[PDB]
């Protein structure tokens, strides 16, 4: 079998993306999350603190036919921004783009943080990490993916975000339209749950390849790119008037500016992110400090390849039992 959702930007400055996702019989659709940063699939629900939902689609487990409480399963999860939620679980039917899996734990939401509740865009997160990152206790449960793999005509899924457009989440094949020149493998660490990676270096703008190895993990659910500070530093000084600022909580610059391109290196092969793609705005509305999407990964404890350097490449989550990652140029 094989499945393909659309991914679409929750806003103009891709702070994250939303894919259609059905739940239950009859189908109850949420848009969600999709995060190869971590392993629970959660909604909003019925069950949800009634004043913790402003928005939001809710999934309601009794009008399923086919959900089944998860008897004593409860799950509390928390997030690199902050934010938080916890809840009990049911098993039940979830399709997306087409590919169906019976029995997948849906972690239902009795309390979210703040801001889950302030964005109405977001019904819930479903978690493409490694299954051992998943949260559910007493008993651990399967990620979509890992509940799909049999089924899939290959154990892949890839993925294909938007630049301030709609993208692609592809299940069990690679799109071989999708994107241009070879794509190329590199070795995953599971050891800590997540797609780890060790990208081979980088370049800033028309600058000189640095070979470096810089361990980091492929996360969608993080929006910008995390490095280390000596990259970002470099990245950031060929725009004139950026700084790093304590009190927004990061690089910032001028929006005057026309930003330099980053180059992150995969294997032998190499992504540009255009400079375009590293403007994440004013920090504030109306002010002429932008806010820069290359940052800092120093106090995080690990590098992030967020959505920033992902929508800049095909990527391939090959799920075979060596796990690997494909990037293509596109």
């Amino acid at each position: 079998s094989t499945g393909s959702a659309t991914t679409t930007p929750i806003d103009s400055l891709d702070d994250a993306y939303i894919t259609p996702v059905q739940i239950g019989t009859p189908a109850q659709t949420l848009n969600l999350d999709f995060d190869t940063g971590s392993s629970d699939l959660w909604v909003f629900s019925s069950e949800t603190t009634a004043s913790e939902v402003d928005g939001q689609t809710i999934y309601t487990p009794s009008k399923s036919t086919t959900a089944k409480l998860l008897s004593g399963a409860t799950w509390s999860i928390s997030y690199g921004d902050g934010s938080s939620s916890s809840g009990d679980v049911y098993t039940d039917t979830v399709s997306v783009g087409g590919l169906t899996v019976t029995g997948q734990a849906v972690e239902s939401a009795k309390k979210v943080s703040s801001s889950f509740t302030e964005d109405s865009t977001i019904d819930g997160l479903l978690g493409l990490a490694f299954s051992t990152l998943n949260t559910v206790s007493p008993t651990q449960q399967k990620t979509f993916f890992d509940n799909a793999k049999a089924s899939l005509d290959s154990p892949v899924f890839t993925a294909d975000l938007g630049y301030h457009a709609p993208g692609t989440y592809n299940f069990g094949f690679i799109d071989t339209t999708a994107y241009t020149g070879s794509i190329t493998y590199t070795a995953v660490s599971t050891k800590q749950g997540f797609w780890e990676w060790t990208s081979t270096g980088y370049a800033v703008g028309s600058g000189t390849f640095k070979s470096t190895s810089i361990d980091g993990i492929a996360d969608t659910g993080t929006t910008l790119l995390y490095l280390p500070a000596t990259v970002v530093s470099a990245y950031w000084a060929q725009v004139s008037g950026a700084k790093s600022s304590s009190s927004v909580g990061g690089y910032v610059f001028p929006c005057s500016a026309t930003l330099p391109s980053f180059t992150f290196g995969v294997g032998s092969a190499r992504i540009v992110i255009p400079g375009d793609y590293i403007d994440f705005g004013p920090i504030s509305t109306g002010s002429s400090s932008c806010f820069g999407g290359i940052q800092s990964s120093a106090g995080i404890g690990i590098n992030i390849f967020g959505d920033v350097a992902l929508k800049a490449a095909f990527v391939v989550f090959n799920g075979a039992t060596t796990p690997t990652l494909g990037f293509a140029s596109k």
